[PDB]
């Protein structure tokens, strides 16, 4: 399950391979009762797999036609590259529909026409949907591809947040607080991450609630990177206030990303949808959680905050997972 | 056409339409060489689309029986809105779905049909028979921005150059009062390797560094004083210094190449290599559409075969 | 049974064969029962022992098919050696083969079947119906040795502890003469979930460096000088002083887990901790029929469910 | 293709699909040319099927009964995962498992038993198959799954030799270089790795070759590792004869590994047969090759040298990779 917030959706299982089995077997059962010939029941389930088959056929053609222009740039110039994505695996495939044209030309059918009849019948309906675009999936199959797949962009945000910011800081974090503290307040031995899901992001935090204030500046960090010599990474200790008083003080920020779905939400080149936003902004969440669980270099150096604005107060939320 | 590099591709056009409609025609030629009655077509049609609505339902219904586990999480607990996700539109498919079962009902078994059609719906979702190819999932994800290079490529102009190009020329101008005349552009190499090395030097020795910029400051998430810095290079040729420009590596193409590089992402370098490309597509199409951008940046891409890229530095300062 | 850790899986036994006879009893019983006359069981049973035989042999063509192209490499030019490799034994694979046909032949189509056969075996070979199990590849794996951790297991002994076991004895008697009596067995940590962090007091600040020892030299693999050294830490109690021992981190469990991030490695968490607790139990075996050793090493092995590192090693090291 | 020996075998292709494919198109012409009812093709072929389905149904029925012992070690503890582990995809094999049983006890049979008798027989035979190992794999299909799956033993060693010596040293052996050089002959930008397929790997180089001897030693470099401290890394100059001239010099060292594989070779309690060891050589010479072209640390700062002994002459491969 998931712990940030109960708002986050956890993956997709398998209940629709549940609900497949439990439908193919109540159908068993149909036929069962029917007490037909079964014979005929394996001969159309084949001409139907078949017919199925031969269309998938069909549209795949009408999508390499677009796709051989891509041939040189996309697809390294190579027809089989273009075959196998158009077709998927190309050896299957084929022995699919060598399968189906032999079993439809073929095997006696009283429900469908003969081959040929058959074959222009289903190239016209193909057609019709590519045309139409009848043809489509829906949210939740697109939804399940692209998570399965990694197509989201929360994804390569988080990859970046990690990689570009996280992996450098946080081994060199413990040794900057230390400097800290031995030169000069008792603060905290981790970075403390806030994830609004809402993507609000203030950039003055003091703005967000004002009990929340700034109290000092930890130690600069160096390093090169993409050429950009003495690229600078700091932080910003701020100072957590409980009627006026200074409750606990800690290494504070916002995750950027966040940020950078707003503006994309905000813009109208991006495509990019409020309801998007916060699906990639849950998903984002999810998987940085994921990547810091697994890395190495997060060894209980770093917390993250996930909130959902509904009354609400983000100091008193920050103070109750300091005091863990 | 993109004229960032050949090897960009362009958006999908609709070749696929144009193939479909001489498949149309070509189909219509057919029927009206076979001579059949146009009343068994039409039955014949009419049924093949009424199965094909059917089996839609029946894999809305599965999708259905798994999202509403997460219809809380995802879907914020409204039921309909699971449906609507699941099989799409309820009013157009419920209505789709009673032609469907009234055509099939009148026009000449009806349960056993039904049965084997549910059979084999059930079959296809378990073993995946109808699964998406490559080129359909490319497709959806370009129409629908469900892929990586989009928000890195945002990433990048939202948080760095939106909040530089602007002061850009006042620091080179601060620079150049102050003292070597650095050129008004800014130019960042987009390597399709995805190879990005720490230092110019190392990837080439005829770059060396020349000088850095003054910082730029700014408030940033939370951070105080977020520092936005640059280091001017100085490009050579047989050894004197040819010219000098501000020099840039696309960090989200160390991102992607990190990102294959690891397991847990789920990365491929097919995918590491497409995706470097949408990137730089995209981030010349934002560039070009910007605002904040007047001809101050330059995108400069190339691929590795031998290769000399202070060569191909210098032709792009020349113009 | 393997002492070191319950979660040390044991050596596959033979609960396979005892429910082949279970299930051969019942099958013999049900046969009595039904009544048939034998002769008909007999015909059907050899019909389908042929008919398998000739699905093997029609695999074996198609993998000679295969690997007559790496021929040359890797069967060395021989054909002979690629048929065997291949098909199996050519001697008995022919000699079944033929009887298969004759029995096929003889007792009562002909040619229809066996093109019937050999379209469901290219069935299987194209859409993978006659895949293997995990089990059974888990299972051939180590009857044959063909596993990961074995080679590290045994790079381990032959690299390291062949080399400097007969000698710590030796180093640690000289530590000792010229100065913390530290105990004269080699204490190696066997992290199955493969952390194996750089350095012990991060891990546990209960445990800090206490000395060096002297570097052992020794001429390996065309280098010269190569030294094995060892680090001599303190564990605490309260505070004081419990106890001191040569401490070590097993490196091949280091290189397990950087496999598992790496995504070219084809390596998952799931075999990374499987391949952990092999090379757990063949170090520990090779280790008790090791000559070298002489209870000089002590193999510790733990996993984290809050785990106080220090508190196991002083446990064993009471002992 | 690969360049470091002709004798190296390339990876595995689908060679084995496109003979399936022909002895598909074959088997098709076939019944095609007898002409007899077609819906007995395929209801045979449907039983055919089933009863395999059956078969692996039965065979993963008495391996579990033995994978049942390790539940709590090897799987841990959960019976959902070694009923996963033992059949497979757990509602894939169900629901082609259901089809069978329907299929063969209801589709009417000419050839074959009964649903009852013929589970018997089936039984039967898959219990004479488990009992006399009659049911075994070809070397080239465990070899195959092997390196599919990354089940070698030189998959272990080459990145083992990847991640605790190049990976280590590789960056910074420019500098001692530059170091050595600066301070004092002139030696090559490169490491040059020799993989002899056979293993031999004498522990003293000069013995190998009179023409290579030993001329000087790198700085040492020092690191933490495995919590052995100052833990470190040397290598050798050494300098290459020709004609009792030093032709040139270079840093040359061994693959270690090759001495781990040729030393399990000669014991017993290993199971490593001599054709075993050299397979297992080709592949980890295959497997480093890939690695250090992938890996980001090694660009052009290192070379690996393979030779099979057939005359010979290590002194001269050397010197022809050097001047290149
Ligand atoms: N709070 C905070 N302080 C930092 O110093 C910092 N540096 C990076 N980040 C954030 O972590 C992630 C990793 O950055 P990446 O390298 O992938 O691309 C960066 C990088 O190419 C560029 N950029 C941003 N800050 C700098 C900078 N100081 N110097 C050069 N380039 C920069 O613009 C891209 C996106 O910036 P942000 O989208 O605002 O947030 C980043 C990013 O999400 C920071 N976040
Ligand atoms: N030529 C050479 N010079 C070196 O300094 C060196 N250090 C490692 N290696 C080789 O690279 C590979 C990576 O070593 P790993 O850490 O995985 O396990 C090592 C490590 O756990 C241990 N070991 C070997 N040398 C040392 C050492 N000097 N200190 C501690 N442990 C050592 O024994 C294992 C295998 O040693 P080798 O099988 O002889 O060759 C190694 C290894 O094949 C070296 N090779
Ligand atoms: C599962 C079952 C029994 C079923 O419900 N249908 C729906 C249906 C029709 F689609 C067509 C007529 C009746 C029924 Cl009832 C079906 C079809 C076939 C078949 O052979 N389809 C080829 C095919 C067509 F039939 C028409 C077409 F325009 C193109 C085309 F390619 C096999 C089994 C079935
Ligand atoms: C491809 C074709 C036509 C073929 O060649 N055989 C070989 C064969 C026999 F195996 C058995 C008899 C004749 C032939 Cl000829 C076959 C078998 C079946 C079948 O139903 N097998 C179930 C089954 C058995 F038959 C016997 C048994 F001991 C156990 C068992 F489970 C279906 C199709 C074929």
């Amino acid at each position: 399950h998931s712990s940030l917030h109960p708002s986050i959706p956890c993956p997709r299982g398998h209940g629709a391979q549940k609900a497949a089995l439990v439908l193919l077997s109540a159908c068993l059962v149909t036929l069962w009762g029917l007490g037909e010939p079964p014979e005929h029941t394996l001969r159309y389930l084949v001409l139907h797999l078949a017919s199925l088959q031969l269309g998938l056929l069909l549209n795949g053609v009408c999508s390499l036609a677009e796709e051989l222009r891509h041939i040189h740039s996309r697809y390294r110039g190579s027809y089989w590259r273009t075959v196998r994505a158009c077709l998927g695996c190309p050896l299957r495939r084929g022995a699919l529909l060598l399968l189906s044209i032999y079993f439809y030309y073929s095997l006696p059918n009283a429900v469908g026409p003969p081959f040929t009849w058959m074959l222009a019948l289903l190239g016209l309906s193909q057609a019709l949907n590519i045309l139409l675009g009848l043809k489509g999936l829906a949210p939740a199959e697109i939804s399940a591809v692209c998570e399965k797949g990694n197509f989201n962009v929360a994804h390569g945000l988080a990859w970046s947040y990690y990689i570009g910011y996280l992996r450098l800081i946080l081994p060199e974090l413990q040794a900057r607080i230390r400097t800290y503290n031995q030169h000069y307040g008792a603060v905290s031995q981790r970075l403390y991450i806030l994830l609004p899901l809402d993507c609000g992001v203030p950039d003055n935090l003091s703005m967000a609630d004002p009990n929340i204030r700034f109290l000092d500046k930890l130690p600069q960090q160096t390093g090169d990177r993409a050429g950009i010599k003495d690229r600078v990474y700091s932080n910003s200790i701020y100072e957590l206030l409980e009627n006026g008083q200074r409750a606990g003080t800690c290494v504070l920020e916002y995750a950027t990303p966040l940020q950078t779905l707003f503006a994309m939400s905000q813009y109208s080149q991006a495509g990019f949808s409020r309801e998007d936003r916060l699906e990639q902004a849950k998903l984002f969440c999810r998987t940085l959680e994921d990547i810091l669980a697994d890395a190495p270099e997060s060894q209980n150096n770093c917390r993250l905050i996930a909130y959902q604005e509904p009354s609400f107060s983000l100091s008193q939320e920050v103070l109750r997972h300091l005091r863990q």
